C-alpha cells in the first residue's frame, strides 16, 4: 500500500508531482514508479476527494518540515531552493494560483507540464493578487517525458488517490 | 517568537483556531493566551498571505500526524475523534467549504465562531459538492465567551500571521 507523505524520507533533488484533483496522474505513469515512491495522505475510510491545492500545501509543508524548514524568516541563511514541485496538466487556475503562492512562501520551485486546462496569463494571475516575481521564474514543460529530460530528477514522487 | 505548527505538541483535548485569511485573530484574545500557544506556520522572509484553507490544511495533517494518523483508513476502527478545529468569523464561503471537506476527511471536529461572513445555508453547502452529514453536526457558536463556556477547551491554540 501507499506509504503516507509522512512516512517518506524526503530529500535534497527530489521532484513531488501532482496530478488534476479529479483525474490524478495516468496510470502508464504510475505502474512504472516504484511502490515506495507514490504517496498518498491520509483520510478516513468514507472520505471524499480533498482540494488539490490543500492536497500540495500538505505535502509541501511535510516535506520543508524534514528539510528543517531551511531558508524560513528567523533561521539562517542558505542559498538555493528547497525541493520541486511539479503540476501535472493543471485544470482548475485557483489551484495553480494557490500552489504558485505556497511555492513562493515555502522557496519550493514549481513547475507545470502541459497541456494546462486554462491559458497562461500574467494579468489574471495579477487579478487573484499574485506578484510578478512568484511566477516569473515557473518552467512549462511540453510533456512528462520532455520534463524528465530538461529536469532529470534524482527521485521523483506521485501523489495518488483512491 | 511564535513555534511552528509543528514545533508544538498536540494532545487530546486540543482546540485549534484560526480566524480569517484577511485579518486573523484579535490582539484581545491572543493578549490572554500563552505564547506557546500561538503558532506560526513557517515562511520565507518576502511570504505573503496564504489561503486559509491551506493553512488549516497543513496544520491539522500535522496534528493528525503527531496523533499517529488514528482513525484512517488502512488502520484498526477508532470510535472517537480527534482534535477540535474552530473558525473565528469565518469570511470566505470557499475557505469554510474546504476545511468542513477536510475535517469530515480526518476525523476532526468543526466549530465556527459567529458573526459569519456568509450564509449558513444548506443549499449553497450541497451546491459546492458537500454531503449533508459533512457539515450537520458542526456547531455555531453565538460568540467567543459563549464558545469557550460551551467548550471548556483544556487547551486552545491560536494560528497567528505576520
Amino acid at each position: 500500500g501507499c506509504p503516507a507523505h509522512s512516512q517518506v524520507k524526503f530529500k535534497l533533488g527530489d521532484y513531488l508531482m501532482f496530478g488534476p484533483e479529479t483525474r490524478g496522474i495516468p496510470m502508464s505513469i504510475l505502474n512504472e514508479m516504484p511502490m515506495e515512491q507514490k504517496i498518498r495522505i491520509p483520510m478516513t475510510a468514507n472520505s471524499r476527494s480533498m482540494n488539490l491545492s490543500n492536497s500540495v500545501a500538505v505535502t509541501v509543508y511535510e516535506a520543508w518540515r524534514q528539510l528543517g524548514y531551511k531558508g524560513a524568516v528567523n533561521l539562517p541563511e542558505v542559498k538555493g531552493s528547497m525541493l520541486d514541485i511539479v503540476l501535472y496538466e493543471p485544470e482548475i487556475p485557483q489551484n495553480t494560483g494557490n500552489i504558485i503562492r505556497l511555492c513562493a512562501n515555502t522557496g519550493f520551485r514549481l513547475h507545470l507540464i502541459e497541456p494546462l486546462g486554462f491559458t497562461w496569463d500574467d494579468k489574471r494571475l495579477r487579478r487573484s493578487g499574485l506578484d510578478y516575481h512568484e511566477f516569473a521564474e515557473i518552467k512549462r514543460h511540453k510533456t512528462f517525458e520532455a520534463f524528465l529530460e530538461s529536469e532529470k530528477p534524482k527521485r521523483l514522487f506521485a501523489l495518488t488517490t483512491k
